[PDB]
């Protein structure tokens, strides 16, 4: 949906030309950091990247958690997805 999303919520990031992947929102930069303009940060779960997508680019981790639960061509492959569910601020070790 065009609906905005909450710091730290639980969504799988679609990036053009990748499919879908667990990741976890972050929250608005320093002020001048540039922030994005029709986008958010979309933080990527063991790989410790960052993808910048809108809304109707993200979905919920419900739907795809229920897929298949897991990445199948994707690296990071139970680094990390147990804590989507579990430790979802691990970023802050």
């Amino acid at each position: 949906m065009t609906r905005d999303f909450k710091p730290g919520d639980l969504i799988f990031a679609k990036m053009k030309g990748y499919p879908h992947w667990p990741a976890r929102v972050d929250e608005v930069p320093d002020g001048a950091v540039k922030p994005p303009t029709n986008k958010l940060p979309i933080f990527f779960f063991g790989t410790h990247e960052t993808a910048f997508l809108g809304p109707k680019d993200i979905f919920p981790y419900s739907e795809n958690k229920e897929k298949y639960g897991k990445p199948n061509k994707r690296k990071g492959f139970n680094e990390g997805l147990w804590e989507i569910d579990n430790n979802p601020k691990v970023k802050f070790s």
